């Protein structure tokens, strides 16, 4: 049970431009979406970027009405069982080629977003594209911090990584930016101490859902427990997201 977030690709990175050009696809007219799976549609307000893996060869698929989806074959295969055994993508594109593309992420209050790398993004789970909410996701916060620290090493620009984080969810136990708090209280120094992070992912999901209050959006002031299904429905209604299982 996942929610597939349609992240609109607005301007493609220079080396991708050639490929799209050579394959007759144009990002300015057609809608080209990176599809990222999430279990927390209520946190979509706090998106600061978008994650893809440099090591994954993504497919570009035709979804109809001039919509195109960038994901993995296996991810797309699911989005259709709701009648083929295999769907040939129009062409494939490596993750590295997409880094630095500008994007518009649904509901995100942060502007001028970009596609950034994360090497540990799986090919066998979800869509190959990952959501980034550093305020409420410890994993995201830690990866963000790394990219900010070693931009040359990861092949990005320091400006691309948004470091001003606006609070989305208030919690009793952890305050307004629970990922920041949990990374700090549990002394998570890097994305390498994997014990404290797996513990942190759990605690953040629990308090966020059960003791969380929205600080932003249509349902500002509501318990997350109540707001979550309502925010989900809105995005689906607005054609910004859709349901997808495995």
């Amino acid at each position: 049970g996942y929610v597939g977030i349609k992240i609109r690709l607005t301007d493609v990175a220079p080396q991708a431009q050639e490929l799209f050009k050579k394959e007759s696809l144009d990002v300015k007219e057609n809608k080209v979406y990176l599809v990222a799976a999430t279990l927390r549609p209520e946190t979509m307000y706090g998106q600061t970027c978008c994650f893809v893996s440099p090591k994954i060869d993504y497919g570009v698929f035709d979804a109809g009405n001039g919509d195109y989806f960038i994901t993995t074959e296996r991810a797309f295969k699911n989005m259709s069982f709701q009648k083929r055994g295999y769907y040939k993508p129009l062409f494939t594109i490596n993750g590295k080629t997409l880094i630095g593309s500008r994007i518009d992420a649904p509901y995100a209050v942060n502007k001028n977003l970009r596609v950034l790398p994360m090497e540990t993004v799986l090919a066998t789970k979800g869509t190959g594209v990952v959501t980034c909410v550093p305020s409420d996701s410890p994993d995201d916060f830690v990866t963000t911090r790394d990219l900010a620290n070693k931009p040359e090493y990861y092949g990005i620009e320091k400006d691309w990584v948004q470091t001003d984080i606006v609070p989305i969810v208030h919690t009793e136990k952890y305050g307004d930016k629970c990922a920041e708090f949990l990374v700090n209280d549990l002394k998570i120094q890097s994305p390498k101490d994997s014990v404290q992070l797996a513990n942190a992912k759990e605690l953040a999901y629990k308090e966020g859902f059960y003791n969380g209050t929205m600080l932003i959006g249509k349902y500002k002031g509501d318990k997350v427990e109540d707001a979550k299904p309502k925010v989900k429905q809105d995005l689906i209604d607005e054609g910004l997201a859709f349901v997808y299982n495995e």
